[PDB]
This record gives C-alpha cells, structure tokens and sequence, in this order.
C-alpha cells in the first residue's frame, strides 16, 4: 500500500490536509481541507484494500464524506462515504443520495475542499503523488 | 473459489445477508435480505463453477430465487434459480418465466432485497468484495 | 474430447436427454428429449472432430435430426443431419431441406425437445456445461 | 499435404467422388461427380503446392475443369483449370474466360457436380474434412 | 533469393518467358513475352534487393521496360525501367514518363506481354510461383 | 526509466535551445533567467525530466525550470508547485501552471531569443524536440 | 554504424543525390549537392545519423544542408534545422523553417537540379533510400 500526497492539479499548490480541531490533527471528526504541500504527517494518505484513504495522522482515521459534503477523518468502517476510486485525475466518492449524481473531490474556493456533483466539479483534478 | 461479501453500491451500507429462521442462520429455506456490513459468516459468499453463490453459513446453502422473487438459501442443485452471473456491477439471475425479462438483485425497500425485472431495477448496483 | 451436459437457458431445469426405448438408453434409434438435470451418462455429450454430438450411453451413438425434426441417437455417419455447431447460445443443425432455413435445438412444449426453424425457435438457448 | 474428403454443406450426404470410365477409377479423363460419403481412395483429395487437388486414386491425377464446365481427373500440369482456392466454404477455380465471372464448385442437380458462374451457384458450400 | 515463375492469372496457361534470339535465350537485349508454362530456365526469375527481376537464362539479365513499352532482358543497372513491385496480383513498373500514370505488366494480345497504363491493364494479374 | 539528459531544441526556429542565462555570467544562481540561445549542448543547455515532472537543469543541484507569475522562465530550487511541472503532447511542452484565464500555457518563443509560456491558442512558435545528450562528468 | 544508402529519385528514371563539390573536389565544406545518374561511389552514399542529419561519405563531418536560397550543399555538421531531415513515405522533408508557412521537400527542379521546394509545389519529390 503506497503512501502518497493528494496534490491538486487545479491549484498551483494545494494538498489534501487534515486541519483537525484546535491544533490537534489526530482527533476523530477533524476537518479535512486544503493547504500548501509540505508532506508532513497530516498530508499523507494511503488507499487500503477496502478503498478507504487512511490518514497517516493516527491509526484508524479515514477520509469521510459527511452529510453536508464537507470532509473529515473518522474511524474506519464499511460505509460508502469512506470509499474512493480514481477515474483519470478525478477522485470519486461512492457516497449515494437522492440527487442521482456521483460526488467528486473538489476545491470549492480558496483553500476549501469538499465533494461536488460531477457536473459542477470544476477544480476537481488530483494526482496521487508517491512520498 | 473466492469468498466475497456482496455489498450494495446503491445504498451507503448494505450487504447481502442470511437472516435465517428465528435467529438461526444455517437452516435450509432461511431468508436472505440486507443488513449493515460486518463480514461475519452469514454475509460471505462464494461463486462456484456451476454459477451458484454458496453461503458460508454451512455446507449446501446456495442463494436461490423463489417463485415470489424473494431470496433464500437452499440445498445446491441444477436449477437456474440458483445461477448467477455478473454484467458490470449488476448481478443477474438466470431465472426464467412468462414475463420475458432478466431479473437483477435489487433493493426494493429499506433492507428488503429481492430480484426485480431489469427495466425497473434502480437500486441494483453491487460489488463483490474480497474477504 | 470435451464432455458436457446441454442445459437449457429457456427452462429453469431441463437438459438434453436420451430417453431411449422400452427402458434401455443404449439402443440405437432411441428417443431424445428433455429431462431435469442429473448429469448421468445419458445426459452427457461430446462434440467430435466431425461436428457430431456423441452420447456417453454407449459407443457409436450420435445426436441425429430426423425428417420429423425429432431427435434420436444413431450409428455415426457422414450425414449433415448429425452435424451441429454453436452461435452464441444457439445450437444449430447442418441439416438442409427445401425450406431454405437453419434448424435450432429447441424446446417445443413441456419436456419435448426437437429442432425448429430459426425464425420460430423461441426457447432455443442452451449452455454446454463442462463435466468433472 | 493433408488428405481430405470434400463434403458438401448444401446436401445432406455428398462427397466429391471420382467415377472413372466404365468402371476404372484411375483412367485419365475419368469423370468426377457426387456420391454418398465413404472416404475410400477415390473420395480422398490433397491440395498441393501448385493449388491442384490431387486424387488418391493414383499418381498424377488432378481435379480438372473442362471447356463445358464439367469435371474430370487429369495428369497434373500448369493450367489454371486445375487450380483451386478457398473463400470460406466456397471452392473456387482459377479458370478464366470471356464471361467475366469466377467459377465455383457447385451441385447442379442430383449428384451432378460441376463449376458454375459465381452469381448462379446456389449449392456451392463445401467442407474439406481431414480423413 | 526465391526463384519463381511469373504465371498469369488472366490467361489459362501463360508464363513470362525470355524469347531470346535465334533460340539462344541468353543474349542481352533479348525479347520477353508469354508462353505456356514449362518452367525451364527462360521462365525462371528472382527478385533482387534492388527490385530487379533477374532471369535464370544467364547472369546479368534483368527484366526491362523499353520506351515503346515492350520488355527485354538487359545488363542490370540502377534505372527505374528495371525495378518492379507487387500490389496484390499486380506487378507494377517504377518506370516514369511525362504521362503521370503507373505501368502494369499486362497481356496485350495472344502471347504478347508489355506494360500498360494502370487504368487499361485488363489482363494484368500475376502469381509468383516458387520453382 | 532513468532520467535522460536532453537538450530542448526548438523546431520553430532554425537554431534555438532552452538555455540558463543565469545572472552576471553565473549560470548556477537560484532564480536565474532561462531563455533561448544557439545550441551548443553545455551543462546550461542540458535538462532532465524527473519523477515529479520537473525539468532539472544540469547547471547545478536543485535547479528546476519554473514558470514565473509574469510567464517568464527561471531555474529555482525544486519543490511541489505546478509552476515547475511540465508534460509533453507531441512536440508541445506544456506547463501544469494554472490561473483564472481558462488556458493551458505552452513553452513558446515570443520573439528573437525570448522564451516564455504562452496561452495555448496564441502559442505559434511552440514546437520542441527533447534531444538525447551525452553528458561528461 | 549508419546504413549506407543512396538517395535515389523515384520521379526520374535515373537520378541520385550527388555531392558535386567545388572545383572537382568533393570533400569541401560549402560544396554543391545536385543530381546525377546513380553510380553509388562515395559522393552518392549517405547515412542518417541520430540527430536526423544526412552525412555524406565524401569526408568526415559533411552533412546535407538547406541554404537560404533553397539550394543544397554539404557543410560541417551542427544543430541547425537546415541539416535535419525526416521521411514521410517517399517524401524527404527538411526541418528548415522560415516565414513562408510551409514544409520544404527534397525536389527535382529541372534537369539534374535538386533543391528543396514548398510541399504544395513539389512535383518531382519522390525518393527511395536505397541500401548499398
Ligand atoms: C492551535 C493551532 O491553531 N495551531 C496551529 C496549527 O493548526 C497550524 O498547523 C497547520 O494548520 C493548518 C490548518 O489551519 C493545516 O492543517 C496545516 O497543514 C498545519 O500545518 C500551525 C502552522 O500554521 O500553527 C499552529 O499555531
Ligand atoms: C433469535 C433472534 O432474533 N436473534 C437475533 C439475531 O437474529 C441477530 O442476528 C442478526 O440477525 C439479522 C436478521 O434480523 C441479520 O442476519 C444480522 O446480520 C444478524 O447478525 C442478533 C443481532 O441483531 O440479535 C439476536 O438477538
Ligand atoms: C532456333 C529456334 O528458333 N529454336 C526454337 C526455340 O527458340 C523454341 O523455344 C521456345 O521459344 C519460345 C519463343 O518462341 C519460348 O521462348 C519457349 O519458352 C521456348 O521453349 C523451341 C520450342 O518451340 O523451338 C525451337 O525451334
Ligand atoms: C559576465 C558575462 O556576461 N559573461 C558572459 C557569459 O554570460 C556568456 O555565456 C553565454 O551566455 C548566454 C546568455 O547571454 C547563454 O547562456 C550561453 O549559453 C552562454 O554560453 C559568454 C558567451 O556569450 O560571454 C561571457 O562574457
Ligand atoms: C575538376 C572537375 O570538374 N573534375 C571532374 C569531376 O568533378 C567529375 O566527377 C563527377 O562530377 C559530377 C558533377 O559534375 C558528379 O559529382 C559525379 O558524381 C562525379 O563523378 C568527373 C566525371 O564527370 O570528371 C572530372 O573531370
Ligand atoms: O457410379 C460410380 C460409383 O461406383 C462405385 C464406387 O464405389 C462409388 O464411389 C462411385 O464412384
């Protein structure tokens, strides 16, 4: 299982980053957004065999789509909200709801990163980059 | 043969699951429906050379389409009602009748899982996930 | 020589079956129709180098189209009425006549199996299933 | 060189067969027509390097197209009337004339086999069958 | 180098043939035309790496297009009038002139063989046949 | 695949290679100008595409071809910015640089020996050939 | 180790690209290149190197070069696109650029005169690199 950064190709310098809550990166429910690439622990990810992106911040922290379509890291489970797959430079969640669309990892403005309906995902290019 | 869980891609957390009879998940004629994924032995399946999805609850328990399009596990035989094949993420039964349609594994309501005529099957996406 | 059962995909449980005559499956001239699958010697077939389906019931017994479009097993010969080939899940005879048509292995009611014009063969899907 | 019978797929039992003359199946100029399959020396053929179909009845005996489009076996030579080639199940002569057509090996009624202009050849399917 | 006869497929028995002078097939400048196939040395040819068809009648005798479109054998040189290439069963000269047409080896009547402008070459099928 | 040392020669100008000019004759300088020059193959004309899609100059360690905000080119210490990432489509050499203008930027000769990146639809002298180059240590 | 080739025209029954040189001396830098009947001596033998230059065998370091007036010479080998050549079928194309918006093709322009010509006007521009 390769350790990578998830670097945007839609922004000259933005990597997927665990902000956390109040300086602590390791907390469950910690927010995930974007930040300049420094490759520190809170910017390193690994894709496990259940298609979860595991954070290197702490054991059992997974990239998780929330109801409001923000991103957090959470304990690892079997929910589709923690499953991801690549189509080219697009990183796509398996999360489903009533809207009949796929959700793509996407910059929504400034350093904010969420998931967005596929047709409205305009800053949604990423590169898994070997550490 | 490879043992898998059959997890829905149409529902954020649902696995094909042997309900059984009165809590007992090993009896022939036991019911099959959906449940949150946990991977225990009554959510584990294997596709044999005769195209039957054998359940890991006990020997001789094959996923079977009934006359009323509901699902059980039964002793393994040659009926097409026990035969399955994949097309992409659709899991299709060989079962035939007067209606001249193919039937697909489908979530009809909530945690109820049946087979459904292909043209009306809208929660019928599945992924065979290795255990 | 690849041994198979010929199971219908148009019927939930039917295989091509040598009924035989008077009890005996061994006999030449014996009838062929459908039965539930058990894979015993009289439901197993093998396609030889001359495109004949030879039954495991006994030596020298090939699936044969009759003029009544009924099916039997007979002594092996050169005749086209004994030649078969696949097109997807259709099993087609090389038998020719005036109707300018191809004949398909087909279920023609209940457990009865015969060859039927391609245009009219509504239950003619088959799956040759490897056996061992 | 593979020894084959030349069996029609347009008739339920007919193989290309050396008749001979008044009995003698080795006579040069002997007739070739159709007959029930039995795979004796006079029904076996080999396609040689110069595209000739040589009969097993004797040395130096090729399948030959005549002026009146019937068929005999003759001493082997260079003439295009003794050259044959396959296109699918059609067996085609290299014979040329003023009619601007290819000539196909073809059943012209009963057991009479001859060659026929391509557009007119309705019983012209053949299978070279390894004896 | 493969020795071949150049047999016509547009005539039932015609091979490309060095006529020579006075029965001597070896003479430089000797005429080339058609004859019935017998595959003696004046009907055997070899295509060399410079695209010349060399005759076996003697060394240094290449098939040559003359300005009046007749064919001779001559000493081998670099002229396009001696270069030949195949497209299907057409044998095409590299000869050029102001007419902007390719010239094809063609039977122009009886046993007369010449090169003919492509669009009029109606007896221009050939087969190179290993000796 | 091992990093191949190449020159980057224009196919839009009869003799122009991408060249580190440096500053005051010092070709090794961080932030030194890159432009065009006639081809001679010395270290300040030799480049290598690394695993992070950066074109490293042979002039010295840690020098990558970089798009500046005014679209001129320099060599700078190597990092993660898209302004140092490059990829080929045929004979076009394209920057991963992004801004608000809805365009890809291509390596392009903008006049004489000046080389910049230019919006794709205006990039008229933008053909290049990476040419394998022997380098002596 | 470059393959020896002559560059033989396919638009003329006997013409090869040929170093004429200067004052009878075929080795000289600046020497003229035009056409001649094919004999395959060294002033007609060429090799395509790894920089896409056609090197002549008359001497070390003599490359086929397009001049600004579109005539051809041999010159010291360097990086100029005026010395680079590539094939598309039987067309031999220069990488030379100028303000005219055209590719230039090796072309016979009358008699034994060989130059490069704009693609759209090059009517005697077929060639074959012929292995010696
Ligand atoms: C308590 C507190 O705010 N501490 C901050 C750290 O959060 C901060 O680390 C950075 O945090 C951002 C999110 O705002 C992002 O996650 C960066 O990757 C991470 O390095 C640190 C550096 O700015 O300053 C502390 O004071
Ligand atoms: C007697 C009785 O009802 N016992 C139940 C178990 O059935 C139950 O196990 C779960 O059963 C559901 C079906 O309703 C499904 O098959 C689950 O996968 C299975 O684990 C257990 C947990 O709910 O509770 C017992 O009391
Ligand atoms: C002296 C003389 O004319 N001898 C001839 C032979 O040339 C001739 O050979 C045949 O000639 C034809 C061309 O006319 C062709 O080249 C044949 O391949 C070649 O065999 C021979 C046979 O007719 O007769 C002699 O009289
Ligand atoms: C101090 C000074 O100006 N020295 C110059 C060198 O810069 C120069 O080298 C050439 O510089 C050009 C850029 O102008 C390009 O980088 C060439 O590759 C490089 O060789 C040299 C030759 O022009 O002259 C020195 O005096
Ligand atoms: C001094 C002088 O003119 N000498 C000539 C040779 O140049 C000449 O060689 C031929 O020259 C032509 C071009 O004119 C072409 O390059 C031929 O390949 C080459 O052989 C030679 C033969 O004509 O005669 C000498 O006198
Ligand atoms: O009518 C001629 C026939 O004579 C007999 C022979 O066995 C047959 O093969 C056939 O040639």
């Amino acid at each position: 299982m390769a350790h990578v950064t998830l670097q945007s190709l839609s922004n000259n310098d933005l990597c997927l980053d665990v902000y956390g809550e109040n300086g602590d990166k390791t907390v469950a429910g910690g927010s995930v957004n974007g930040w300049s690439c420094h490759g520190s622990w809170n910017q390193v990810w690994g894709l496990d065999k259940e298609e979860r992106y595991r954070s290197r911040v702490a054991s059992d922290r997974c990239l998780t789509v929330n109801a409001d379509k923000t991103l957090t890291v959470e304990q690892c489970g079997a929910n589709l909200a923690q499953k991801w797959y690549w189509e080219g430079d697009k990183l796509i969640s398996r999360y489903v709801d009533g809207n009949n669309t796929r959700y793509l990892l996407n910059i929504v403005g400034g350093r904010n990163v969420q998931v967005t309906p596929e047709n409205e995902a305009n800053q949604a290019r990423w590169k898994p980059t070997l550490q």
